[PDB]
């Protein structure tokens, strides 16, 4: 594969339409950014996920929690 | 011990010249007030101490830091 660019630059207007590495580009290729979940450990932090209904119209009547809180850290 | 304090308010400025708690007050008491060093732990975090010099118009002509890196967990 290849690719090829044509456009316009004005030096007169510089910095602006300069063609220039993105702000942040060099730490996105290091892995020095940081996204939400690259906050550190917390000390107690748990994680969650959803539980979800399967049955579209019904409603749901009863739920049982006990086989997910008998795995040890379940909170 | 006791106290006695005399003052004046002026009640058309409220809540100016109003005798408050602090803003924090309750956060200080509680524990939840946060400064530098209430910072969560961080990962592969140390600690710094000052090495002094004890003799007052002398040079420093050798520094033999092995007693100190003998110890594990000194970096």
């Amino acid at each position: 594969s290849s690719g090829q660019q044509s456009f316009e630059t004005f030096q007169e207007h510089y910095p602006v339409t300069k063609a220039t590495e993105k702000h942040e580009g060099l730490i996105q290729c290091s892995g020095e950014a940081t996204y939400s979940n690259d906050l550190p450990t917390q000390h107690n932090q748990l994680w969650a996920a959803f539980v979800i209904a399967k049955k579209v119209g019904a409603k749901v009547t009863k739920v049982d929690t006990q086989p997910a809180l008998d795995l040890p850290g379940v909170v």
